């Protein structure tokens, strides 16, 4: 098996100031490929050493992948280091620099010179566009190799490896990987209730993940045992199984309400306006979701709709209810969503951090939910956000 | 300045199943010396790749420094790895084995065989104590360069590291850094802004860091250095400036509030409830934040106060500000913020994915910032999110 080598480049991966988490996110996407990985680097941004690293790994592999360092400025020294490591010299492409220009031109403002230098590729490079920023990535093809400088940003090199990895003619091996997502049920329970299931041989493994919005169950190995396994684990897990793969609460959420043809509405205390942001953050929520209050002061929560009676009492069933009923009045939605509780890291009315409730006022009435929740206070935040949208969709 | 090389051992490592933060962690403890990381490094359980890492960085450097891979399971290969690396041969210390076997016995167990090599070293080491495992690390000290072995888990190695590392006698430099953070100008600004400024030398270098929340610009390397270029930095950059070091917008925004003894309520479209989570993010938010109202549809739009004229053109700044001035009387805040525009991935109203307008209103009037954010959905969302919050701090 042929070796792949992955460089993330940046100085401040080196510290932890950033954690790299691009090296390990490609290493997992090369899984499906008979590809070894021995070994990830960082790397700091200086050319003399992150040539000879380049030299170094394309030597010893079949594809070298980079990110990072693509920027415009003398940190940015990813392409220098690059052309210097396989001989070759930099050349400005006009093509580029004119859709560089042009970048900043749709944006009201004239093309900075230090820009100029995203635009240098070798010879053996071919561009890889980037729509999401100003630096195009290479790809160059040499002696039966690939080497692929990335930008360093998730959102901006995310979607340019997954259009040039299936070009690379890479060899293939049979690997799968699938996510149940569950939702109330505790990594022990989910353990003794599969028993025999819960497989760790080397051919497919069986792991579970607690998350925020759950505890993963993932089925990893050999595709064929992967795909067998998963559907045996779903179907102990039926009831607590809410979706797969790349499914989320938030789109789940949406599912159902445009299969009814209903809409929805918010109002939050503690989660800060943190559960309007996740039901939105899919498209086409404007569709169904009508919006919400932050209702975060006791004037506020009056102005909206919420009895002067249960003001002084916001940790409380009652509150999460009359403010899901508040939400659900003041926008006419079919549905609407509640949270109130104690965040962290204060206690609130003799409750510690943790204590949440969240509610959901319907045709039918109203349903109120609590939990008692580990973690600091953002985690507190966000289990309540996963927990309200639990309410429609489990 | 001769070198510092580090290394993460363990296969999870590579692919992000354990999140490698220990070589970050032991970088950052070594600023206080001088010597240069170049490049950390993980490295996959295997020996023979491992061997190969391990020789290569002790030719290269001063120090180098490894976690993991010290257990007892055939996994563990690093004892097996730095002896093959260094020519050495494991010796096996019947002190060492006799503590290993009290450790179990301390537990009521009789020791595993497996756990045998654990007692294993060669000439070049001494033992460094682990009260907290099973597993001692090694101190080899062989050519007047140092190579120390530690375990994995942080809760082992680090009193095992802070107790060796001032005994290694490694040449010290007084070290500082400092963190400008900036909005609202581009990294290609900041270089011609700077000019020469943008120092990289042994002694000192300057770094820029492009985040959703501005540009971070960082000045590390030798005390007094650092001191007087940053400085002269900061006042080429004064008005983008808006804090330093661990200081956060949603937090610069709560020190003025705090100041001043102003209140804040928000209104908002495209960030769907994403600003007030960021506000409210930070612990003590209630002291000024009054709550906010997220307009997602037309007629919510129309219920918190938007113009029946503007409701055609809800991405413009006549809209924006007419936003901010509805939240500030709804809730009678002091100040408000406002954030409305075009997410992606769909064009709304003949606008393109990107442009946004932020507005404050306060009792001065309100002000309005037009951007064209490039970025996939989530990402105009964010940078939203952080150009409303500059607007109180600039
Ligand atoms: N290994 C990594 N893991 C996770 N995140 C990372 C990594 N490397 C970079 N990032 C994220 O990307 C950010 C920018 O990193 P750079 O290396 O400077 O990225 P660069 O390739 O130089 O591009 C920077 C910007 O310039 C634009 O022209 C280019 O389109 C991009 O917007 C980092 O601050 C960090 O948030
Ligand atoms: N680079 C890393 N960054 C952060 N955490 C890490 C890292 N490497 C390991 N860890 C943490 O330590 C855990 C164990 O990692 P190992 O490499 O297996 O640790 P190892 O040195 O082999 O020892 C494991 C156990 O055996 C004992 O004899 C020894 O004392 C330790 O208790 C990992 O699951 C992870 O939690
Ligand atoms: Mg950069
Ligand atoms: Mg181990």
């Amino acid at each position: 098996m042929e070796r792949a080598e992955i460089l993330g480049v940046g100085t401040e991966l080196l510290y932890g100031e950033t954690l790299d988490t691009n090296t390990a996110e490609i290493a997992r996407s090369l899984k499906p490929y008979a590809l070894k990985v021995e070994r990830t680097l960082r790397v700091a941004d200086e050319v003399a050493p992150l040539a000879r690293e380049v030299e170094e790994a394309f030597a010893r592999a079949r594809l070298v992948v980079l990110s990072g360092g693509l920027g415009p400025t003398p940190d940015d020294v990813t392409r220098e280091a690059v052309a210097l490591a396989l001989g070759e010299p930099l050349e400005l492409d006009e093509a580029v620099l004119g859709e560089i220009e042009a970048f900043f031109r749709a944006r009201g403002r004239a093309m900075p010179e230090a820009n100029r230098k995203q635009a240098m590729r070798i010879p053996s490079a071919t561009w890889l566009k980037n729509p999401r920023g100003t630096a195009p990535g290479w790809w160059v093809r040499k002696g039966g190799k690939d080497l692929v400088l990335l930008p360093g940003p998730p959102p901006e090199w995310r979607p340019m490896w997954q259009e040039v990895l299936p070009r690379l003619g890479l060899p293939r091996r049979p690997y799968a990987e699938r996510v149940l997502k569950t939702w109330g049920i505790g990594e022990s329970e989910i353990v003794e209730r599969l028993g025999p299931l819960f497989v760790r041989g080397e051919e497919v493994e069986v792991g579970t993940y607690p998350k925020v919005h759950g505890v993963e169950v993932v089925v990893r190995g050999r595709e064929d045992r992967v795909a067998e396994l998963a559907e045996r684990i779903k179907k102990k897990l039926l009831k607590e199984v809410w979706g797969e793969g790349e499914m989320t609460l938030a789109e789940a959420v949406k599912r159902r309400m445009e299969r009814e043809g209903a809409t929805l509405s918010t109002m939050e205390s503690l989660t800060g306006g943190l559960l309007g942001a996740e039901i939105t953050r899919v498209p086409g929520a404007s569709r169904f979701y009508l919006g919400g209050v932050v209702s975060y002061s006791v004037g506020a929560k009056a102005r909206f709709g919420v009895p002067q009676d249960l003001l002084s009492r916001t940790v409380s069933a009652e509150t999460a209810r009359a403010m899901a009923e508040a939400a659900r009045s003041l926008f006419g939605s079919t549905y609407a969503l509640a949270t109130t509780g104690v965040a962290g890291p204060d206690p609130l009315e003799g409750e510690p951090p943790g204590t949440v409730y969240v509610a959901l006022a319907g045709p039918t009435g109203a349903e109120v939910r609590r939990y008692r929740f580990p973690g600091d206070r953002e985690t507190v935040r966000l289990r309540s956000v996963y927990a309200a949208l639990a309410l429609l969709v489990t």
